[PDB]
């Protein structure tokens, strides 16, 4: 009824899932003005999501992505040129517009053997805040940051969703591959790998064999290494629609 019409609306606020939305509509919270007069009922992530409600429903043109990409790769390099940062999503594939910016970050000092270096991520988050790029934090942990960013103006741009995730160096490219391609491409590359006797996931590529269910991750130093193993000619991100 109107109770389902309100829940649908509430699910449009980042951070407010179905469960939270229902109890909220139960509390008598139905419209955006209701939410704005009841921040005390929402968690941080939800409140920030509400603050940028409109901006968050606005698409991000490629021109802007390219500019935000320059700010991120640039600040990252200054901190330590040994950091590798890659903006993924449909954007990497050449999309004319995006809904957000998803970044995978790594550093050779951090391998899957390592695991426990929050500061490699935080140092980046902190620097991006110092330059007034990252403006708010939805939530931040030891390997993942979900937040808000905004392009600078001499007057202004809509606030945008940005996420940055710290990935082990030895699992990096398998990571970038997963976060690019496309649901359909990943599905197609994954199946071709199987025919070749390999199994690919977002962390590694392994050899399979008889009886099935086997492994031991091979070294990956580029996306190319993954394509080589399954003897597929390298496919540029723009040819990864499927």
């Amino acid at each position: 009824d109107d109770t389902s019409s309100s829940i649908n609306f509430l699910t449009r606020v980042t951070g407010i899932g179905p469960s939270a939305a229902r109890k909220l509509v139960d509390e008598g919270i139905k419209t955006l003005e209701d939410l704005r007069k009841n921040e005390d009922k929402l968690n941080h992530h939800q409140r920030i999501g509400l603050k940028y409600f409109e901006d968050f429903e606005k698409r991000i043109p490629r021109e802007e992505m390219l500019q935000m990409q320059d700010i991120v790769l640039n600040e990252v390099k200054k901190l330590d040129p040994e950091y590798i940062a890659t903006v993924c999503g449909s954007f990497r594939r050449g999309a004319e517009s995006s809904g957000d910016m998803d970044v995978l970050l790594t550093h050779p000092n951090f391998t899957s053997e390592s695991s426990k270096q929050p500061k490699l991520l935080h140092r980046v988050v902190e620097q991006l805040q110092k330059v007034r790029f990252i403006t708010d934090t939805l939530s931040k942990g030891e390997t993942k940051f979900m937040g808000v960013c905004q392009l600078p103006s001499e007057n202004e741009y809509p606030h945008r969703r940005i996420d940055i995730r710290l990935i082990p160096k030895d699992q990096y490219y398998c990571g970038v591959l997963y976060f690019t391609g496309s649901d359909i491409f990943n599905k197609n590359l994954r199946a071709h790998a199987l025919e070749k006797g390999f199994t690919i996931n977002e962390y590694t590529i392994r050899p399979l064999g008889v009886t099935g269910v086997a492994g031991e991750p091979l070294p990956v130093d580029s996306e190319q290494d993954i394509f080589d193993y399954i003897q597929w000619r390298y496919r540029e991100p723009k040819d990864r629609s499927e």
